[PDB]
């Protein structure tokens, strides 16, 4: 009630083109859990845990796409033409609780195919957890006036920037401070991963002002095509990067069934 999905009718194409998103997003994150799970056998121990944390992203993003395309269809009906809503069943905060996990995950992986170890990567996990926590709950408290109070919206919202900005300057510090002990070449690969957080990560802002410039039906089919490619952009793709860089430093490390890999 508190989102702008509950105050539209949705035409028949709408509708299903917002199902058929949901339901793609499902069976992209599903199917890469698979390919996580077979090369993780291809990866040193050193970091094997980086490609166990894809995996527990699958899942964790895979779940509540799954949860939101279930909900999507359980809260509307066709009647007299268009998807009206019939329960107050949908909502992206599901979204927002879940990147409290998923987050700290996709940045964990990072530190650990950064070569980071012992104190630093606790201290460094620690103040980037809880600066993107600040993140999503200034952004989740701001999303509940999307409707009611756009600029209450804009102001959690540049709250929560401030954390954002705070916390790719320490991922981008490691990153550029660290990137001479990667193995296998990967030291320029790492560059690329950094560019891509940038890209993807970038574009859920973008969604989350969508209620601010284009408040209709057409701009909940965009916010969700945004969700779309931010998914798989900061999780599928950023995923498979993590787990090359892993098993070509594996590879460069002496681990066999990694250079077989490769
Ligand atoms: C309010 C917004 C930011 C507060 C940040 C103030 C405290 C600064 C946090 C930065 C930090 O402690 O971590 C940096 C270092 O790179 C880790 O190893
Ligand atoms: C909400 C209104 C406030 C808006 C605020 C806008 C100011 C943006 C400032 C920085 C963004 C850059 C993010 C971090 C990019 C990487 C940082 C970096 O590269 O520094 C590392 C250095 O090279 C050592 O290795
Ligand atoms: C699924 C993976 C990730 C990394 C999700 C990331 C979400 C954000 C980076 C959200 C950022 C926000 C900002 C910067 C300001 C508006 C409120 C948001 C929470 C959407
Ligand atoms: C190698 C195996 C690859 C893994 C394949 C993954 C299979 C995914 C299957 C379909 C996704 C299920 C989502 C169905 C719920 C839709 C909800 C609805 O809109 O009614
Ligand atoms: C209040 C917020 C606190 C957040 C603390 C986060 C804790 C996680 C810190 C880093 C530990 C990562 C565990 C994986 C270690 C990998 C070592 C290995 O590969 O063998
Ligand atoms: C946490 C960092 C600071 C939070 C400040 C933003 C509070 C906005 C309150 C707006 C209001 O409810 O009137
Ligand atoms: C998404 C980050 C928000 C960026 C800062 C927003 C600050 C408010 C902008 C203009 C206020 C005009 C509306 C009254
Ligand atoms: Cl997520």
């Amino acid at each position: 009630m508190k989102n702008i999905e509950s105050l539209f009718d949705y035409s028949a194409g709408q509708f299903e083109f917002i199902d058929h998103l949901l339901t793609m997003g499902v069976g992209v994150h599903f199917a890469a859990l698979i390919f996580f799970l077979v090369v993780s056998q291809f990866v040193a121990p050193k970091y094997r845990i980086a490609t166990a944390l894809s995996c527990i992203v699958m899942v964790s993003a895979g779940l509540i796409l799954n949860s939101q395309a279930v909900m999507w269809t359980d809260a509307y009906a066709y009647v007299d033409g268009s998807y009206q809503l019939q329960d107050l069943t949908f909502s992206n905060g599901y979204r927002y609780v879940n990147w409290m996990a998923t987050i700290p995950c996709l940045l964990l992986q990072l530190l650990i195919v950064l070569n980071l170890k012992g104190k630093e990567l606790f201290s460094t996990a620690t103040w980037l957890i809880l600066a993107a926590w600040g993140m999503i709950i200034t952004g989740y408290v701001g999303q509940l006036y999307e409707v009611d109070d756009i600029a209450q919206l804009m102001i959690w919202g540049a709250v929560s920037t401030a954390f954002f900005v705070v916390m790719n300057w320490i991922v981008g510090t490691k990153i550029f401070k660290n990137r001479a002990t990667m193995l296998g070449g990967t030291d320029s690969t790492i560059t690329k991963v950094f560019w891509l957080m940038m890209f993807a990560w970038t574009l859920y802002p973008i969604a989350y002002l969508v209620p601010a410039f284009m408040n209709n039906a057409d701009g909940v089919v965009l916010r969700q095509l945004l969700f779309t490619i931010a998914d798989i952009s900061s999780k599928v793709i950023y995923g498979l990067m993590i787990t090359y860089i892993a098993i070509q430093q594996s590879a460069a490390a002496g681990y066999v069934p990694a250079q077989q890999a490769l």
